[PDB]
């Protein structure tokens, strides 16, 4: 990653084994919760494309994931590359040249470019961009790797409400949804598909409730 | 997190992954106990609120007490905007812009902004008010995960001593009871929910009994 | 802890994660042992009460001995409070007031408060205090927690004397008395409920002898 | 590992035991897999030979396989001293001489000889080529460590299209081959070798589909 | 224990707590062997008085070789004493006091004291000789733990010679001896306690040979 | 042992617990194979003679090993001390003492002298000759070891030829063998001692097969 010496230059600092060693050890332990992109975003806090690369090679199994990330990759450098031009000529000191998709992914570039392209003024979030793009796959693959649909879960007789609520919110980290119907969503399905007892008490409580009180009504 | 050099100035650092494994491991280790929110408040300690947002995020189960905490931040967020209105129109030269609801949580606010609030002279505790609200909410947690009450607690005919006055005294912690309170009822509950024979040992010492006296004699 | 070193003294770091995981793993994994006064005082050397009471506020379980050490520390402060008077009228300006009965266990202080009451001069030592008081604490609790008595230990006819010697040595480590009567106990309970074989040994070689010439005498 | 950061370049420090100890561990747990290749090319950013030699004799078995890396390195060393012949004569004062297919290896050479060749201006990437050297061995391992052939992997009446695919990926990434008859195989080869289910869904889907599609389809 | 920083005043670092962990950890894990002492040497280099009384009190069992090895260092006090005589008197700036047998103990001392002890003009080898009467004592309990003695071993008749020559070289190692008649025990014993055929072969080459050779002809 | 900061200046740094318990684990986890001695030349790098001692002494078992290689560093002290007399009396000024026999393994010698050896200008590569005596110890203890000659491998009827040529270069790795006559007898010895089906096999495809030929006839 990018890190600032004390009284320094900014200047590149080589990768950790210790961060692939923890990286590698909790998506094979955790198998795929969505928690697992999150838990990418801080390991990889300002980290070159190229760490990126590698700690997504360096995953064992699961190579499925590993090729539809890989076609994502694709699809966002052919659409970076279509609304982005490009063009070539004399490179001036001080300023560098049009970062291609292929060059964005990093498959087809070096690390002096890539360390050129982020310490310019104004830098070039290019990494920034590609830990956006992985996350976006990351999440897809979670999305797919949801067994329940939001719509499919549903209260039963002897589960109590805790658990429930629970494994609802897990289904519900692993929807495709936007947050203005994700609102409505974790609003309405949550009292649709509850424990008819509970429903009525949350019902003679109010719909607007906050969950602390609605879950406190439904416990006794 | 933030750490503080020989030489006098800071700088920012990105959260180490062993703190986020060692918070992993303990919250899937011991599940909710009264004792983790020191832990977290001493593990977090100096932690950008992105760092901690991660921290929350990247947990693994239990959503119920997740969506809690985020609907405490949320009314928290809604009684500061409420309570501290926006005065003043423009932003003087050099100043940043102040933390709103939104802002103060780290939701649609970069990192940049954050360290530029925190390194500010002088400087916003913007951390220091997420973790008391982060203190807060795992408090209210804690306290709806109490099992029973603290009336509920009676000592069976062969139940032991030690495992009772422990349980007693940490559902007494978890309880959301007040300092006197909790003093005013650990003299009568403890001595009135005991075994007979013990009980009756111990009101025969008189009102003066120290906790080791309770230990010593209603153990033989 | 406090960081006394090179110019820069003015400095105040937390409790590193990993020195409270291991006062964690040794204290869940051991309950509670001898050995545990010293690992404490090794491991909270030169430490802020704040961080005293943060390593306090993490044990799990043994809510009872907990409850034990803070009455004791209670009753404690509450003696220096009766022994020390705190002078009345306005305070000296330059002259940091002071440190109360109850601002030593840190309830009603402040960090900065406490940062200039060890960083004064002369520095005022109320972490060794504090320190003092809890280890005070934690002998009455090893005392409290003895399962058998020192006079109830007799060695079978099976049992090995190099193991019967270290039980009643840990049994006697585990409780504190004077060290004018413990030399005297241990001779005159020793070589009284040893072997009959061993007995009829150490009659052989004398009262008055050391210890490793018994140990050696009736080995295998 | 060469370190280059602030004033104080001429520094040379030895392989780290955390590395060290983490490279065996994982190629003994890991066997060997595609994936060793990325992580052996992220732990040796910018080493030394020797510290390559060193993480290459620390490896504990497998024996064939390093003397096929061994034999491959001589052999693309000799290839390299062919088509890069040295000059003969005395050499000039002041210019240090290009490193010998043989210098690379490491074999006849000493510390200071690479560090003087790769802190030289402008310096040389022996490194780099060595990595690479090993990078092929490494490829050619893996081909040749290949159990089961591409052609051989048939979907079984129940087992799961998931983990057959990800079985058909894992085994198309250990053999090496130019992409451009990859993208003709995948396609003529994975529609038609699943379950007659999956195969009559993937029918009536289309051939010029993604893979998604095609596994959101017969999930379940 | 001791260290000097880059280019500074020597500073006083206080205990590792990764250390003692290990400390701990090893005499439990690797029970009690003769190279147990090494490792006290290794860790402890440079260790206060202090230091050297809380890793010894933290070591959890083993109270019978506690109370020997303190009952040891008394012994070695009570020598330093009516050895060395004690003067009293004004302390000079500049010039230490006489250490006691206490104080060279450490029991009656501080840590200010031994600092200024050990940081004079000429230097008080104090921790140097409490580090030398501990490991005389660890020395005494592994020799009355040896459980065979040096003149009890003999080879089988379907004892390998290695483990042989391995079991008596872990005896030489424990048993008491100085250092010049050492050498008469490995080699004489060696062969007069061996396999009839080994030691006629050792006798047709000659007595003067080899631990070397001597095995590549017993094994042969 | 020995690091470099970025000043310029070094300073003596203590051994630490890590690398040992390492060294410790590695020994009995890999028992006695070709691969402990550039672990141990890797792990060992830059250290005082004393650390290496001590690495050597808290080692557990194996004490033939250990006795051999004591024997072995008696025998270079000796040949060291025969070829280099000391010709030069008096001792100028300034100039410390020359390493003996029994100073440059640091038997009689402290550790200040090794520093005040090895800080000298030019250094005194004390620790690389000890380092060279016990990789020379060490590759004399492993041609001991090993389970058979070269010439005795030869692969049964049935048993596979992927771990008999890994066995065969096992015990060719472990001999004392010069690297001509290992590169003559590894084009020999492995086609002759093979399975009489890929032997002839191998015969017929030709005098110039390489490894991964016979890698790809020998399993047909």
């Amino acid at each position: 990653p990018i890190v600032q010496n004390i009284q320094g230059q900014m200047v590149h600092q080589a990768i950790s084994p210790r961060t692939l060693n923890a990286w590698v050890k909790v998506v094979e332990e955790k198998a795929f919760s969505p928690e697992v992109i999150p838990m990418f975003s801080a390991l990889s806090e300002g980290a070159t494309p190229q760490d990126l690369n590698t700690m997504l090679n360096t995953v064992g199994g699961h190579q499925a994931a590993m090729q539809m990330l890989k076609e994502t990759i694709n699809e966002e450098a052919a659409e970076w590359d279509r609304v982005h031009p490009v063009h070539a000529g004399p490179i001036e000191p001080g300023q560098m040249r049009e970062p291609r998709g292929s060059d964005i992914a990093g498959t087809t570039s070096t690390l002096q470019e890539q360390i050129g392209w982020m310490t310019n003024n104004p830098p070039i979030p290019v990494g920034e961009i590609y830990k956006r793009w992985i996350i976006l796959g990351l999440n897809k693959i979670v999305r797919m790797y949801s067994p329940t649909s939001i719509l499919d879960i549903r209260q039963g007789p002897k589960e109590p409400f805790r658990d429930y609520v629970d494994r609802f919110y897990k289904t519900l980290r692993a929807e495709q949804a936007s947050q203005e119907v994700k609102n409505w969503m974790t609003e309405t399905l949550l009292v649709q598909n509850a424990n008819p007892d509970c429903k009525t008490i949350l019902k003679a409580l109010g719909p607007a409730a906050t969950l602390e009180e609605m879950m406190t009504a439904c416990q006794g």
